[PDB]
């Protein structure tokens, strides 16, 4: 079972969390979309489009649940998966990192590198909001480890995760 679950939005820093927290922990990094693409030979868009969203989330769950079972290091969650009650369900006992942000904050990290992105019109940041909205409830839910994120350095970050994750020395009758 994995060391960590990582869950967030978008703007949480997600990709790069799970890759340093990976590197330093010395474990293998599953991330669940990669995977269903992998699986599939499909895009994430073409599942989508073809098999529609209900399908989308049945191999997204099968995909989670397989990697819940199967793998022992940092499983990085789609951003949709947690809508699934089956993912919500099978996370149960799992280790689940949730790196929280503000709705504020994920605004700013998403607008790329345009230096005025307000400038864009409001639609996306309107959008990103709604999708914070929806989304955190169920992220506070699953989660069992909440890390705020706000302004952190992601060194900082995977710091305070790993000081939660220690494992201690085994005893002589275990090895
Ligand atoms: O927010 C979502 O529901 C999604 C997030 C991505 O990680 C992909 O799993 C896909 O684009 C759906
Ligand atoms: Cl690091």
């Amino acid at each position: 079972a994995p060391k960590a679950v990582l869950v967030g939005l978008p703007g949480s820093g997600k990709s790069t969390i799970g890759r340093r927290l990976a590197k330093a922990l010395g474990v293998g990094l599953l991330d669940t979309d990669v995977a269903i693409e992998q699986r599939t030979g499909r895009s994430i868009a073409d599942i989508f489009a073809t098999d529609g969203e209900q399908e989308f989330r049945r191999i997204e769950e099968d995909v989670v649940r397989a990697a819940l079972a199967d793998h022992d290091g940092v499983l990085s969650l789609g951003g949709g998966a947690v809508t699934s009650p089956g993912v919500r369900a099978a996370l149960a006992g799992h280790t689940v990192v949730y790196l929280e942000i503000s709705a504020a904050e994920g605004v700013r990290r998403t607008g790329g590198n345009t230096v005025r992105p307000l400038l864009a019109g409001p639609d996306r940041a309107e959008k990103y909001r709604a999708l914070m909205a929806k989304r955190a409830p169920l992220y506070r839910r699953v989660a069992t480890m909440r890390v705020d994120t706000n302004r952190r350095n992601p060194g900082a970050v995977v710091r305070h995760i790993l000081s939660r994750l220690q494992v201690p020395s085994p005893s002589e009758a275990a090895t």
